C-alpha cells in the first residue's frame, strides 16, 4: 500500500507508457495539453480506475476516440484530488488501452516554479523548472503517482521559439510549431521504465557545453564557463560508478545548473541531473553532490523504493556509492572523513527532531504525513550508517561492494521494500548469517534516535578539525590572542567546513570568540556555500548582530532548502532579527519556490 497515493495500486492496473503533448504558457503560467496513458489491467473485468491529480483542470478524457465519464473527488490536503475514470469497455487481465486526458496545470502547481525575467541571470526571458520528488508529479499531469509503477515516456513540448525545453529523457529533435510560428516543439524519448517522480522539465534561455564523451552541462549563458569547470570530474565519476554498479543504461549523462531557487542540492532526473548553482564554489570542492546524483542512476533510478516509507533504500545506498566514488578519487582516508562527517549530520538531525521522534526512524510510516515535511538527513545518514556498519561486519568494502553490484543487478527495473532488500542481503551473505543475526534489525530499521551501534571511522583527517574546534570552545578571553590565520594553514576547505560543523554543534560560543574568529580567519570572505552557511549559523546563534544582513542575504539570494530553512529559523530564534526574518519571508513568499515557501512558513509559524 502506497499511503501517499490516491490512485489505483499496481495490483489493479499499471501505467506502461505516457505520451505527453503540451504547451508552456508563460503569460498564464500554465502547462496545457494531453497526457496519453497506456494502461495495462492487472484484474479481470476492470471497469474503472483512479489517478492522482493536484490542482489540475480537466477538460476531458478520451478513450477509443470518444469522451468518457470521470469524476474528481474531494481534495485530501497535500495528496491532491483523486480522479476516477469510467472505462467504456471492461478489460481482461493484461489488456492494455490508451487513455487520453486533456488538462491544464494551476499557476500554483507545487511541482513548478515559474520565474520572471528579473529572477533569471540574463534578465530578458522567463524560466520554468519542475521538481516532482516525492509526490508532485500529480501537480503536473494525471498519473499513478507512486514509485511502485514504472513507465516509459515520450513528450512533445511547445515553447516560445527563443527558449529551450529539456526533460529527463533523450532529446529527439526540434521543429517550428505548426499551430504557432512564434513557437518551437521539442521532442523527447525515455526508453527505460522509470517511476513518475523522475519526470522533469525545464524551459528557459539555455546554452550547453560539452564536458565529457556523454555529458553536456546546461545553464544560462552567464554560468556555462564556471559550470563546465566545476563539474569537469563528471566523466571520471561515471566510470567509477559503472565499475561499482554495472552498465550505465541511460545513454546520456547531462547536467543542468538551475537558478538559485532550486530547492535541493541535486535531483537525479534520468539523462539530465538537476543541480543547485550553490555548487559553484570555483574549486570543484562540492563535487560529492555530482557523485551522489550519478550514483542514483543505479540506486534509486534502476532499483527504486516501492513506497516513500522505504526512501532510505534510495538514499542510503546512494550515499554509500557516493562516498566510494569520492574514496576512489581522493583516497580511503577521505571516504572515512566524509563518513564521520555524515554521522555528525545524523546527530544534528536526531537532536533537532528529538531522539524519540518518528521521523528519526529509518523506515518511516508516512500515513497522513506530507513527505515534504518528513524530509531530512535521516534516510541519507542513518541509511549510510547501516550500510557502513554492515560493510565492517561482513568483511570490508571489497566484499560489501560485491553485494551492492549483485543487489543492483537483482532488482534493476523493479520497485522494492526494505524486506526485499533484507531478504536479498541474507541470501547473498548466507555463509555469514550468524553475523547478520547479531544485528539489532528492529532497532536499526524501526526505532527512533541514533543507531544502536556506531561504526569505526579512521580519524586521520578529522583530528585537526576537532583539535581546533576544542581550542576555540575551551578558550577564555585571555586565550583569544593566540589564534591566528596560520591556524588554517594545512586545512582543506573540507576540513574548514568540518571545523565549523564541530563548533556549531556547541553553539552558541561567546560573542567575543566569534568576533575574534572573523578577525583572524576572515570567514566573511569565503563564498563556498557549505562553509558560509555554517559560519553564518554560528554567528547568528552566538548573537552577532553584524551577521544579520549577511544571513538574510544568503537566505534569500538562493533557495536551497538545506541552507534557506535553517538560516530563516536561526534568524527567527534571535530576538534582534526575529521581526526582520518574518518580514523578509512575507516579502519574498510570492516569488519563492512553492514547496520552500510552504516549509519556511511552517518553520517560522507564519500564516
Ligand atoms: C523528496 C521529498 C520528500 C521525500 N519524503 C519521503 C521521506 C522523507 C524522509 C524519510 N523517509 C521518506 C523524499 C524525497
Ligand atoms: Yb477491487
Ligand atoms: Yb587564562
Ligand atoms: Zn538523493
Amino acid at each position: 500500500v502506497d499511503t501517499c497515493s490516491l490512485a489505483s495500486p499496481a495490483s489493479v492496473c499499471r501505467t506502461k507508457h505516457l505520451h505527453l503533448r503540451c504547451s508552456v504558457d508563460f503569460t498564464r503560467r500554465t502547462l496545457t495539453g494531453t497526457a496519453a496513458l497506456t494502461v495495462q489491467s492487472q484484474e479481470d473485468n476492470l471497469r474503472s480506475l483512479v489517478l492522482d491529480t493536484k490542482d489540475l483542470t480537466i477538460e476531458k478524457v478520451v478513450i477509443n476516440g470518444q469522451e468518457v465519464k470521470y469524476a474528481l473527488g474531494e481534495r485530501q490536503s497535500y495528496k491532491g484530488s483523486p480522479m476516477e475514470i469510467s472505462l467504456p469497455i471492461a478489460l481482461s487481465k493484461n489488456q492494455e488501452i490508451v487513455i487520453e486526458i486533456s488538462f491544464e496545470t494551476s499557476p500554483k502547481s507545487s511541482a513548478l516554479q515559474w520565474l520572471t525575467p528579473e529572477q533569471t541571470s540574463g534578465k530578458e526571458h522567463p524560466y520554468l523548472f519542475s521538481q516532482c520528488q516525492a509526490i508532485h508529479c500529480r501537480a503536473i499531469l494525471p498519473c499513478q503517482d507512486t514509485p511502485s509503477v514504472k513507465l516509459t515516456y515520450t513528450a512533445e513540448v511547445s515553447v516560445p521559439k527563443e527558449l529551450v525545453a529539456l526533460m529527463s529523457a533523450i532529446r529527439d529533435g526540434e521543429t517550428p510549431d505548426p499551430e504557432d510560428p512564434s513557437r518551437k516543439i521539442y521532442k523527447f524519448i525515455q526508453k527505460v521504465p522509470i517511476p513518475c517522480y523522475l519526470i522533469a522539465l525545464v524551459v528557459g534561455a539555455l546554452e550547453s557545453r560539452q564536458i565529457g564523451p556523454r555529458t553536456l552541462v546546461w545553464s544560462e549563458k552567464e554560468q556555462v564557463e564556471k559550470s563546465a569547470y566545476e563539474f569537469s570530474e563528471t566523466e571520471s565519476m561515471l566510470k567509477i560508478a559503472e565499475d561499482l554498479g554495472g552498465p550505465y543504461v541511460w545513454g546520456q549523462y547531462d547536467l543542468l545548473v538551475l537558478p538559485p531557487s532550486f530547492p535541493y542540492g541535486g535531483m537525479e532526473n534520468p539523462c539530465l541531473t538537476f543541480v543547485t548553482p550553490t555548487l559553484l564554489a570555483g574549486d570543484k570542492s562540492l563535487s560529492n553532490v555530482i557523485a551522489h546524483e550519478i550514483s542514483h542512476s543505479w540506486t534509486g533510478n534502476l532499483v527504486t523504493n516501492k513506497t516513500w516509507d522505504h526512501f532510505w533504500l534510495n538514499e542510503g545506498h546512494t550515499v554509500y556509492l557516493e562516498r566510494h566514488i569520492c574514496g576512489r578519487l581522493f583516497g580511503e582516508k577521505f571516504r572515512h572523513f566524509n563518513a564521520l562527517g555524515g554521522w555528525g549530520e545524523l546527530q544534528n538531525s536526531v537532536k533537532t527532531f528529538g531522539e524519540t521522534h518518528p521521523f528519526t526512524k529509518l523506515v518511516v510510516d508516512l500515513t497522513d504525513i506530507d513527505p515534504d515535511v518528513a524530509y531530512s538527513s535521516v534516510p541519507y545518514e542513518k541509511g549510510f550508517a547501516l550500510l557502513f556498519y554492515l560493510e565492517q561486519l561482513l568483511g570490508g568494502p571489497e566484499i560489501f561492494l560485491g553485494f551492492l553490484k549483485a543487489y543492483v543487478e537483482k532488482f534493476s527495473y523493479k520497485s522494492i521494500t526494505t524486506d526485499d532488500w533484507k531478504d536479498f542481503l541474507y541470501s547473498y551473505f548466507k555463509d555469514k548469517v550468524d553475523v547478520l543475526n547479531q544485528v539489532d534489525w528492529n532497532a536499526w530499521l524501526y526505532s527512533p534516535g541514533l543507531p544502536p551501534i556506531k561504526p569505526n571511522y579512521d580519524m586521520t583527517l578529522t583530528n585537526a578539525c576537532i583539535a581546533l574546534s576544542q581550542r576555540w570552545i575551551t578558550a577564555k578571553e585571555d586565550d583569544l590572542n593566540s589564534f591566528n590565520a596560520t591556524d588554517l594553514k594545512d586545512l582543506s576547505s573540507h576540513q574548514l567546513n568540518e571545523f565549523l560543523a564541530q563548533t556549531l554543534q556547541r553553539a552558541p560560543l561567546p560573542l567575543g570568540h566569534i568576533k575574534r574568529m572573523q578577525e583572524v580567519y576572515n570567514f566573511n570572505a569565503i563564498n563556498n556555500s557549505e562553509i558560509r552557511f555554517r559560519w553564518l549559523r554560528l554567528c547568528i546563534q552566538s548573537k552577532w548582530e553584524d551577521a544579520i544582513p549577511l544571513a538574510l542575504k544568503m537566505a534569500t539570494e538562493q533557495g536551497r532548502m538545506k541552507f534557506t530553512r535553517p538560516l530563516f529559523k536561526d534568524l527567527a530564534a534571535f530576538d534582534k532579527s526575529h521581526d526582520q526574518a518574518v518580514r523578509t519571508y512575507q516579502e519574498h513568499k510570492a516569488s519563492m519556490h512553492p514547496v520552500t515557501a510552504m516549509l519556511v512558513g511552517k518553520d517560522l509559524k507564519v500564516d
